[PDB]
């Protein structure tokens, strides 16, 4: 029972990684109000961190292939938690976009790296259940450790939100160096244990032209429905990592003590709409159903549901605005699942590239709709984005059901 440990070292390095995601979120109000940036400018702040995220991921690519999983997990770490921890002695806005992008440099190679260590720590059949693990509880560790910030934020100034961040992470990286290693070179494993995995599967030991024909290919009627729909569901989740603490704070006047014990709850949303999405995976097939129409209807009824988030400028009520919010988030969770799915249409050839495209989509979801509502919210307040953001989801949802009616193979 050695195997397991590793999975939760690697799931806690996943919520420290989006700890230092939406920490800025935390602050964005007093950031703001210090600085005195504007609400676009904002936008931009926001941003700053998924721009080079997704550049700096097939390059992430190479720089881990020549150096390791290890070690490049332990450079990553560190490498954006002295720049989360310095987000804290920031002074004007070019500061922090350089800190916001480096952090988005450190901690692009990110997952890349899980999938090339849950591969050699898991069997096969104990695969799918680990990344649902620390993916699913992602979620979970923003919803605790958001509260908290903010309350660290209402206590201590704003700063402390990144130093604390910041701090801890550089000793995680330190805890990292010492406690991983492979299967192979990892003391305390039992004999037994590492045998189980081996014969199981993974590589214990570790990991060992361009034609535009493929463009025509890569971008066909039922993969752009899989593009422009990863690229809403990353519009919903990339605004609860930014605007959504400032959006009750400015919007609707809540206290950010009370906005910061109410952002739990869709947090927590998060965690179930995912779980329960990966449990009618399983269930509507084993009842006498195809695939597709198995993986399709989650996504589909997840993202019809996001559209609940317009309903949340209809109200000033802080429980109706939370329940609303944790259903939309809910559905975005449930409708979360797709890679997996769109690693069966892709040709056998183009798996690896359809990744990187695919991504590309959902990283540039999380680009555009924090500039979008950092300019909207400059102008009209924040009423007009989340209509943007219920549109989305419906266009993702329309390019779901219209634009990917069966599987290609
Ligand atoms: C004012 C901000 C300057 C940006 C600094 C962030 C990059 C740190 C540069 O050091 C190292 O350089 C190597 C190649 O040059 C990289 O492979 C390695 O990952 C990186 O650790
Ligand atoms: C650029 C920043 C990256 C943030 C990612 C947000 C979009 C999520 C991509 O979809 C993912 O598809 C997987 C298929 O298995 C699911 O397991 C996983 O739950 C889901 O998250
Ligand atoms: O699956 C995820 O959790 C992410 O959304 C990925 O799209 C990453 O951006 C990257 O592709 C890692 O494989």
């Amino acid at each position: 029972r050695r195997r397991y440990l590793t999975l939760v070292m690697i799931f806690i390095t996943v919520v420290i990684c989006y700890v230092d995601r939406a920490n800025l979120a935390v602050a964005s109000a007093h950031i703001q109000e210090e600085f005195g940036i504007t609400k676009a400018e904002m936008g931009y702040v926001f941003s700053a961190f998924a721009w080079l995220y997704t550049l700096c991921q097939i390059p992430g690519g190479w720089f881990l292939d020549r150096v390791g999983s290890r070690v490049t997990y332990f450079i990553a770490i560190f490498g954006w938690s002295v720049a989360t921890l310095f987000q804290g002695f920031a002074t004007g806005l070019m500061s922090l976009i350089g800190l916001r992008a480096i952090t988005g440099i450190f901690e692009a190679p990110a997952f890349p790296t899980n999938n090339r260590m849950v591969t050699s720590w898991f069997p096969e059949h104990e695969r799918a259940s680990a990344v649902g693990f620390y993916t699913s509880g992602q979620f979970v560790g923003l919803a605790f450790l958001t509260p908290l910030l903010i309350w660290i934020q209402e206590m201590l100034s704003w700063h402390w939100v990144f130093i604390v961040t910041g701090g801890i992470g550089i000793i995680w990286s330190l805890i990292w160096f010492k406690v991983y290693q492979p299967p192979r070179l990892t003391k305390g494993i039992s004999k037994a244990e590492l045998d189980y995995i081996r014969d199981g599967g993974g590589l214990v030991d570790g990991d060992a032209p361009l034609t535009a024909k493929d463009w025509k290919l890569v971008f066909h009627r039922k993969l752009i429905g899989v593009y422009l729909g990863q690229f809403a569901v990353a519009s919903t989740l990339w605004f609860f990592l930014t605007w959504f603490p400032n959006y009750l704070t400015q919007e609707k006047g809540i206290t950010a003590l009370k906005a910061g014990f109410m952002t739990t709850v869709p947090f927590l949303a998060a965690f179930v709409g995912v779980l329960l999405s990966g449990w009618v995976a399983d269930l509507l097939v084993r009842k006498g159903f195809s695939l597709g129409f198995a993986r399709k209807t989650p996504i589909i009824c997840g993202l019809l549901i996001s559209t609940c988030i317009m309903g949340a400028n209809y109200t000033n009520d802080p429980m109706m605005i939370m329940c609303l919010m944790a259903l939309a988030f809910f559905g975005n969770g449930f409708a979360s699942i797709t890679w997996s799915l769109v690693s069966s249409l892709a040709p056998m050839r183009l798996i690896g590239l359809t990744g990187g495209v695919f991504n590309f989509a959902g990283g540039l979801g999380g680009i555009t709709v924090p500039l979008v509502v950092g300019y909207l919210a400059q102008g009209y307040g924040f009423a007009p984005a989340l209509v943007y953001i219920s549109a989305v989801a419906l266009i993702g949802a329309l390019s779901y059901i219209l634009l990917v009616g069966d599987v290609k193979r």
